[PDB]
């Protein structure tokens, strides 16, 4: 039975520094509140902030961190999160860093309900360098996905009200969950959205700290000084040359709140990646976003590789998670060459957006992918990309950027500014 469905989609977009989560939490309450006096504004039903959205980022040190690391269920997110949830009865998740019982620690995403109880906390799967600084943990139940129970949202195609319940499969990817494993698996194994197109993931929330390709990411550049001072002046001259401090811009709000302007679709070019224009989104990143969901964008060759057999062996062969992986490091552990029956489960795997039983197996399914990206800068050499977003694919029936009409830019926030975007999402289930 086909649900339609109806979400008021609510991200927030910040510039936090380290050392700062008091000042920040201010400014958060600031937007909220800029936000709720908008000409448009209409109650979000789920609210989404950044990875490590109150705390900053580039943490160099175990002993840096620790003074802002909290467990799941106390401390300044975990409390915000819950008052912001009360306070308009929604959804609110937002990344923070964690310490459990034993003293371990992870890059962390939790999630409220509308009663103000934690529902769910999610671990980053894939880390990146920099929390190989802290001894960040890898997510030991690798990629996850956990149940929503959104009321009155939903009605049948022939209603005129969205006045029943809906229980959306949702899944969070924390920012590096995105990229090929640790930059070095390939690049086609597309492993954070295959395992949502796989688990049949309907709303995909992803808080994020990522970077625009201007930032100093060079190894040899990072450990020879002389190098390195050449390259934060080039960062420095980049950022007084748009009238900014060299941490990026604080407290200047762009609110695109419940507006239907949409996001133009844009080829990436030499020009697209510059950090110019802060209102305007980062299209070298949306596009590399969007590529990184390859899984639930129409591609003509799908029936060409479906119709010769041509990923069998892959879709077979492939694991739950990377063998290195930490998911395989306690608990978790050839079909063709066995009398064991294939699983439904089996059936619902994929490579390339191909099942064993379908060209493209999302095709005529829709999900929501919702992303929440920082802005700023931090170390006078790390530049965010801002640009948070929403977006929708419609498994409808070519170009692997903004130009697929399969996917739908429903609007982006600038790429340098603080700031809120509410969407009005509209899609539709089966149940």
């Amino acid at each position: 039975t086909k649900l339609l469905v109806s979400l008021k989609v609510l991200v927030i977009q910040l510039n936090p520094q380290i050392g700062q989560v008091d000042q920040t939490i201010k400014r958060t309450w600031s937007i909220l509140d800029k936000v709720t006096k908008s000409a448009t504004y209409v109650k979000p039903d789920i609210i989404l902030f950044p990875e490590f959205a109150l705390t900053g980022y580039s943490f160099h040190a175990r002993k840096d961190i620790l003074p802002y690391v909290t467990k799941k269920d106390e401390g300044p997110s975990f409390e915000l999160a819950k008052s912001i949830s009360e306070k308009f009865q929604c959804y609110t998740i937002i990344g923070y860093p964690e310490e459990d019982d034993e003293q371990k620690l992870y890059n962390s995403a939790l999630v409220v309900n509308p009663q103000g109880g934690q529902i769910f906390n999610y671990r980053k799967t894939f880390l990146y360098d920099t929390e190989m600084n802290w001894d960040c943990e890898e997510n030991p139940e690798g990629f996850q996905t956990f149940p929503m129970d959104f009321s009155k949202c939903a009605k049948l195609s022939n209603e005129d009200s969205y006045n029943r319940d809906v229980t959306l499969k949702a899944s969070i990817g924390i920012s590096m969950d995105l990229s090929p494993y640790k930059f070095m698996a390939p690049f086609n194994h597309f492993e954070f959205s295959s395992f949502c197109v796989d688990n049949n993931v309907e709303l995909i929330l992803c808080p994020m700290a990522w970077l625009n390709s201007t930032s100093i990411t060079d190894k040899q550049t990072l450990h020879n000084n002389s190098l390195l001072e050449a390259a934060k002046n080039k960062i420095a001259f980049a950022l007084k040359e748009q009238g900014l401090p060299l941490a990026g811009s604080q407290g200047i709000y762009q609110l695109k709140i419940g507006d239907s302007q949409r996001t133009p679709r844009v080829p990436s070019d030499d020009s697209t990646s510059e950090y110019k224009d802060m209102d305007e989104p980062d299209m070298s990143n949306v596009n590399y976003w969007i590529l990184r969901f390859f899984p639930f964008l129409y591609f003509k060759l799908r029936i060409n590789w479906f119709k010769n057999s041509s990923l069998i062996e892959s879709i077979l062969g492939k694991t739950r998670m990377p063998l290195d992986h930490e998911y395989y490091k306690d608990g978790k552990h050839d079909l063709l060459d066995s009398e064991e029956v294939i699983k439904d489960t089996v059936l619902e795997k994929t490579f390339l957006g191909t099942s064993l039983g379908q060209p493209w197996k999302f095709q005529g399914k829709n999900a929501i992918l919702v992303l929440a990206n920082r802005c700023g800068t931090e170390d006078g050499t790390t530049i965010f990309a801002g640009s948070s977003g929403i977006y929708k694919f419609n498994g409808k029936k070519s170009s692997l950027d903004s130009l697929n009409e399969s996917v739908e830019l429903l609007g982006n926030l600038g790429k340098g500014l603080e700031g809120a975007i509410l969407r009005e999402v509209q899609f539709e289930v089966f149940r």
